[PDB]
């Protein structure tokens, strides 16, 4: 029964997550153009995405669904069994949540209109192929810490891990951000794209996190043999 | 006897809280107009409100009154008994403290006068109905974490929760802020309004936190049955 | 023997502390005038003073001298005995350290010269009597948390308190800063003044922290009877 | 067998570290000149280097190789035996990693070209001999905390230390930064220099950390006798 509140636990959560995130960012560009946000001061933006996850993680399901992206899950699968690993649901959740996440935004935020957007949070690029690697190295540590944190002992009473992970993820963004918006999570993309998505990129983004996370568990496995 | 230092514990605290908060914010707009604060760099502002609560929470009453807003309390009530739940006092406290909080400000801060104010920290709006939801989603996690943190085990010797909660609350603000100033707390409103409060808003603000927190404990209850 | 490394432990530490602090701040105003620092972005400045203390506290003497200001110490005295409480040394230390702290600065930092200074970090004021209270409310929580943290259990293996206290102190600054530079510590003043100190203020600053801390332990005592 | 994944553990890690670090920094100066980054808002930059290490440390080898610089290691040696202390490898690692770290950068980041660089992250200087001391005082606490944290008890289940150390190191940067870029680590230098390194400085930088760390363990030893 749990596996189901579990999904919703994330269906919901993730939504809340991406809304805030997309909240603050857009939060900053808005009253009449040229005053503070000609081009918004990046860390707070990082902070929003950053801190967010750790809170939302400290609250939701614990040993089970807490996270909010596909890369983490597979990193997990990687072992001997898919007999119970129907984590593919988690992804569809993480995806559907994102859409009512971006959707609920346009609803309120509906006057943000110069050559108006609330833009593809990511694949925009005044770059070419560089965009690719950057994110793939970042999730590498995220997934890394995500599993590190887990080895012997499970969930908190001192709450370090979540605070940890959250700010860890934050790191991704400080950097992730400029070149092509923050990319450590699949869901974050669809929601943005749902309007007009022009880059073959935002998903070369996905395979990225996977692969970043691919060598991530591969390098975390040989660390010392399970 | 405790229930009473308890109230004062918060009467006082909260006051200290909102003063700092209103301190820094106003802190930034002031020497002669056009120099740094044409429109103040938002996160530190978030930081003040943000960090503040966690300190003030780590210090005051522990199992009992530590918090500083009405939404948290009801989230608590929600169970089977008001036989001892005269938490309505806590609210009047949280309200009275706020007034000597804003009051003590005008006393010192008394030269901040262009078309001078120390403004309705919140309901200002270059928006319409959007303002409503935004805050209602934010307190959702605050109250969420506030109760999550509490389930089995009570108060700290490793002090995570408070540090947690504080920065959690901080999240609310990073975002909460731009559209219509930070709104996760009833008290924060009166104190600001005490001068000239023009919006039917700042309290549609209250019912908001409640309702955000309303579905908040409702969703935290079905999480797994008490 | 310990009481002595203890003092030096702080003699030294505090020095290191105030140097960094005075480091970053001055750090920001310097290459040729009008480019980034017309008037330096305040939180990092807060961060330096802020984070600093928590590190330096996590490292130095533990049950004993860790702190770096006079207000904390007296808050401590307040009990029944000065038979062993010759904490007045600690102050002279905290004072002497500050001078080689500011001194060692002028040595390196020696080209920072427009109408050049590395100014009275604090009492400057485009204000009058407001400056007074502001800091007195801030140390109130610092001292508060400083003692809260201590009640039943002593020093860390999970290291929360220091991280706590540090960022707690940080709070003071975010706000403390603008009106008249950050004021939660006696030492910080002398070192700055050692050159040309014009305000009857910077020490009405001292009596402030004391008194802030005075009612601080008085309110922390009645909290629940020792 | 461990001593070897150990080195790679750092060979790799450190690389990841310096890339992000050099990532964000460069991250900020780039789209067409005069828009936000005329001269980049320093703390986030601090954050990247800052938070980074704590994550990467929370994930890699634990009792053993976690760190990412030469100063920490010797501080360690300092005791009675080099029979097993072939930590000189660690340095060559920390050095080689840095080069594929800066290298992999130029590969992606390859359009950042005004009078283009991705500059000597450090020894630049509109100063003379001041540059020298500044960093030597900073690592003093880093190494300090690095060893403090270690005394009686080893590695985390509450994860404080790493979070600690990371932000501790962050402190170095907030300040370290302006005068001559952040300097608390040997590796960080080579990678930058690998192109065109003009200062006798960046290594007077090394002897610095050592010596900062030299008196660092000397002062941490007399603290209380091993």
């Amino acid at each position: 029964k749990l596996f189901w509140r579990a999904v919703v636990a994330e269906f919901l959560a993730t939504t809340l997550f991406v809304f805030i995130s997309i909240g603050s960012a857009l939060g900053f560009k808005y009253p009449v153009g040229n005053n503070q946000t000609a081009v918004q001061d990046n860390v707070k933006v990082s902070l929003a995405f950053g801190l967010s996850i750790a809170t939302l993680a400290q609250s939701v399901g614990h040993i089970s669904g807490a996270h909010l992206n596909p890369a983490v899950t597979l990193g997990l699968l990687l072992s001997c069994q898919i007999s119970i690993f129907r984590a593919l649901m988690y992804i569809i959740a993480q995806c559907v949540g994102a859409i009512v996440a971006t959707a609920i935004l346009s609803g309120i935020t509906s006057s943000l209109t110069g050559n108006s957007l609330g833009r593809n949070d990511l694949a925009d690029g005044v770059n070419s192929g560089q965009g690719l690697g950057i994110e793939i190295i970042g999730t590498l540590q995220l997934v890394l810490c995500v599993l590190a944190t887990t080895d012997r002992r499970r969930r908190d009473l001192g709450g370090s891990a979540p605070l940890a992970i959250g700010l860890s993820v934050a790191l991704g963004h400080l950097l992730a951000i400029d070149y092509t918006g923050c990319g450590i999570n699949p869901a974050r993309s669809f929601g943005s794209a749902v309007i007009t998505h022009n880059f073959s990129n935002h998903w070369i983004f996905w395979v990225g996190p996977f692969i970043g996370g691919a060598l991530a568990v591969l390098i975390y496995d040989f660390i010392l043999a399970p």
